[PDB]
């Protein structure tokens, strides 16, 4: 009864390229409610997420999202885009603002176009430029209003804010799933980066759990694993049935997370 | 309640760091690989500093480790083999060497009580022995087999190490009904961190260790990918210490099978680290 | 072992929140050269802590509104703090108001509590229009999260809230209360209502329950059975009101924060050991 | 909101609690004229709760006893109290631990706190019995949830405290904790184990963390990380560590009285004030 979906990035180098491949065909075997690529405005452009969704559909026949953002796009462009993007079979969008317009005005254009499947962006622990909690909470709703249909949330590491975030959006009316978005941890330095990013906070307990092995990957790996493995196990104990997955590329820990929710090809 | 008491847990794991004993079990190597890779585990083992490390039945491993390391190591001795006598010649043999610790085994005539016994009539031996949660295959009852254990601790053993589990209640039961017997030693939990699930499942069968569900369904599906079989079996050992550490176990003895991986990752998250 | 389990987490959770937590303060003008002492003490202690701001409140119809600009002026220039005059409309004329408003910004006062005032005419939301009308203030005003006394209705004094902001207001601080629920009700009550200004809790540490209990039978504000009981016996013995009230507060705020609330408002009473200790729980050192 | 909703519960369930909770205080022998002027204050004001007893402790290899009984025979003469002095067996023989324990009962003295002490032979268990074959002595002895560190293990240390309620202990206190499921899990290892005794919790209330933070290096109790970030920066500030030493004490009592928890020793270390506040929230009071 859990649905998964993952998330992946364009490669920038023939070596990244080769990995992100390999972990489509591993994952694909789980057959993920869809899968979404990420935009990066100054890593890749619109051409490159548009390429890997391509592909990724040609060679799986799975249900693939682009991230699309507003940032330095006209309406009309937008439009343009969003049309090409449903008469050629993409017609799921993850609508973003991006790293003028806000993202629910991203979403109302989209729906003008064409009756697209819509994701949004969800922060259990706020988004960091948000003038208060309930205004972020309210504009969440708002991008739902306009016609969202689930939201994705931010990754966490304190289980409670996702839990906490959850019954928030419950008693405002948001009616939509909120999906936890689940970052395994291989290597913390480059999770640590991206936590102190987007005010994402980390237990102590799990910087102890890292300290000491920065030079020690596969330590990192087991040890990952497990917290992910039990953050899963919590939420779906609280009746969380949909999983979206940081994949960052790689396939080994997200495909071990999904065998122990029962997720297997 | 669910997602706080994880967060308890894990915070009490974190602050134990720098008060857990542990032990490593290797056995003697059958080739040349596996001995550079037992080699290999020691060292990566060694820094973690264990109490003692053991070796299955071997007097050759223990010297080497012992130069090499200068770790407390014990060998294994059996009585399954040799005679009274003999054991006496190569009991005396290890004390005169350096060797002040001997895991006392009957083996897979006289029962381990009676190795204990003997060890302790020739010096005065650190003497560990083994403990079942399940219960030893050949003993008539759970309390003949408890009853037994006594006997061995009685004669001088002031260890026991038990025989691998995977339900974690059977081991506490167990650890209670040990304390109303009368057992005043520790009952060292014996970890097998498992990465190849059809090997654990066959050493199970024979020694009376019971597979839960949900462990044989965790397992399910994953004949061919060792990967996922080694994340799955270390968030299992993981998930079990942090359960045992909880309740106030501080001493785990595991069965490394000479590989250092999957053991050096559960002691980093008790803490133990180089 | 739930209930042991339950506050190892909060206490833990409360830990990590170091360096997250916003304070401010509530002053009143001391009436006395002997609390004018103690007020100065107390400043020169909070300040270390490092507040958001402080502000001194004025007695509506009191007459005495020089007092306040006085120990607001004071307040800036020995401390260098963001200091915040409580201003009431009830016993003043819009001209009036405007004047004092516009001496306020001309002498580097840029926020402002903009409150009605008991009757001894215009609304708080009124002079949330007026005082935007003379300068760009930072504007923070009442809220209620049980009901202000004289409102037709629970629904009517939400959207009063909502028009205040709507007018202005960028800051809403509610009346102390000690039913947690309630704050963490309204809060959600608010979103409701499509309030988008944070919901800052007023704080009450409590070491004279007698007073306390005037001040909360005169507001509307539930005092539970439990504490009643706990300040029970205690009239002549101010060391253990003080401990108890040190331990209501902080459990309140170890809540609060666990619940995302990261701006706490300390109504002082002019003293700073409870709320210094309180801020100490939060991680607010100096 | 569960945090909230549990926090009600447990305050309410402590409220109801009145009258149902034992208590006894321990004092040590004051080695000053202000240290004895503080003791009396205390003794005056703590057996104002009536506790069941108090007791007196006697430090081993001191060379001091006639310091303990003094006290003792003053506390038995001013209150009406029972009073209980510890006994250590380390430092004497079997045949002065005789004549001391008839001159106590002879002395209307009939509870002692039976204990080895630390070392510069006996254990407790052979002073329970010796004092048991001198006469029928209410017998009290030490548990420790976190296990004695001389022990081998727990198990040899939990079969310690069965051997010391075999032989005649009708009590056992334990060693402060601030681990409060360490005690817990504890009390129910002590039923595995068979013993049938109530385990009285000894708690200490923490005004300084310096001094506490020795004795529990000392004794291997462990203190929480969020315990030590909470007394973090209060080297000189007296009144915060009260406040905070006072919220944590009463979290604690809180906690393993809704466990079913009804007596509590409370190692004073001569001060009435943090021990006074935390019995009155057990509802413990004049
Ligand atoms: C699951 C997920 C996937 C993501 N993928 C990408 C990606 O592929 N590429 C990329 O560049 N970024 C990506 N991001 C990040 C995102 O772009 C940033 O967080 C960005 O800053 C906000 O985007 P948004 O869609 O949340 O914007 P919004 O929902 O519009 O919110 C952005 C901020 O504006 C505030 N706000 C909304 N309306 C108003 C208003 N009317 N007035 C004042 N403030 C307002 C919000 O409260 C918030 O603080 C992703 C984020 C998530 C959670
Ligand atoms: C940590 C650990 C390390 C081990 N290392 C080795 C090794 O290096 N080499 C090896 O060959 N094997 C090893 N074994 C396995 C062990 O040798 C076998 O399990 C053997 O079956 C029993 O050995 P034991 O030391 O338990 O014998 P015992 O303690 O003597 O008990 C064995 C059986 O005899 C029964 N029994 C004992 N005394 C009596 C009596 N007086 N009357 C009736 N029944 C009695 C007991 O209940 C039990 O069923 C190990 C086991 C463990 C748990
Ligand atoms: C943080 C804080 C600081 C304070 N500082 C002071 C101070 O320094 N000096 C002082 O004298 N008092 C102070 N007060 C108290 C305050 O002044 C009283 O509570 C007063 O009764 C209402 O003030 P208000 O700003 O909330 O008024 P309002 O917001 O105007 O509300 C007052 C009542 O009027 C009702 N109401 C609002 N608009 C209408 C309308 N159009 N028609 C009919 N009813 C309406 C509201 O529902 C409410 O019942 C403070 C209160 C708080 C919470
Ligand atoms: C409530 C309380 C009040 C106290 N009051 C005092 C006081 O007034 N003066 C003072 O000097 N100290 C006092 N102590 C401290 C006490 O004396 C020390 O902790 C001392 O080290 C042990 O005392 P015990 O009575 O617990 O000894 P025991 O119960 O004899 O235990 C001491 C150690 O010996 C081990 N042990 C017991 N029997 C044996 C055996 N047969 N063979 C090998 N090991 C054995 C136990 O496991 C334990 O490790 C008090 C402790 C508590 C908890
Ligand atoms: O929403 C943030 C997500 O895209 C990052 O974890 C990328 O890895």
């Amino acid at each position: 009864q859990i649905n998964v979906s993952f998330e992946f990035f364009p490669p920038r180098t023939s070596e990244m390229e080769q990995t992100l491949w390999n972990s489509i065909d591993r994952l694909s075997s789980l057959k993920p409610k869809f899968v979404s690529v990420t935009y990066g405005a100054n890593s890749g452009e619109r051409d490159r997420t548009h390429s890997i969704i391509k592909g990724i559909k040609d060679r799986t026949g799975l249900e693939a999202a682009p991230h699309l953002t507003c940032i330095d796009a006209t309406p009309d462009e937008l439009r343009t885009i969003a049309r090409d993007y449903w008469n050629n079979g993409i017609r799921h969008i993850v609508a973003l603002r991006g790293d003028e317009m806000y993202a629910s005005d991203l979403v109302t254009l989209l729906k003008e176009v064409a009756d697209f499947d819509i994701s949004v962006a969800a922060y259990p622990e706020v988004h960091p430029e948000a003038k208060s909690a309930q205004a972020d909470l309210l504009n969440l709703k708002r991008k739902v209003d306009a016609g969202a249909n689930r939201a994705i949330t931010q990754f966490f590491f304190d289980v409670e804010s996702y839990l906490r975030f959850r019954d928030r959006c419950v008693s405002a009316g948001i009616d939509v799933e909120i999906i936890p978005g689940i970052l395994p941890v291989s290597n913390f330095k480059q999770a640590k980066k991206l936590a102190d990013m987007t005010n994402v906070r980390i237990p102590a307990w799990m910087a102890q759990m890292f300290d000491g092995l920065d030079d020690d990957a596969e330590t990192r790996k087991l040890v990952g694993a497990n917290i992910a493995m039990d953050m899963v196990k919590i939420l779906s104990r609280e009746g969380v049935k949909d999983f979206h997955f940081y994949t960052l590329n790689r396939a080994e820990m997200s495909y071990a997370i999904c065998h122990t929710l029962g997720v297997r090809p």
